[PDB]
């Protein structure tokens, strides 16, 4: 039981840490998308003005 | 130590899964990175020619 109850802990602990992770990339996913989106419209704005 | 085992499994499992939304969260991270700098390289060459 000792070997077992260690090994559910490290288990739940490396889960735990990787669903942390994951939901830090995904918002980081949304802003960098955010921040494309407004890199693409400065770019369609900036062209029409060159033109 | 048999709950122990069972949780043990779900706990792997669920890091695993969590591992895999990990990579490919970090993937498309960097293809959007990418993407963002491709824009912003864009929108330099539209401010030169601008002056």
């Amino acid at each position: 039981l000792k070997d077992a109850q260690e090994k559910l802990e490290l288990a739940e602990k490396k889960a735990t840490d990787a669903e942390a992770d994951v939901a830090s990339l995904n918002r980081r996913i949304q802003l960098v998308e955010e921040e494309l989106d407004r890199a693409q419209e400065r770019l369609a704005t900036a062209l029409q003005k060159l033109e």
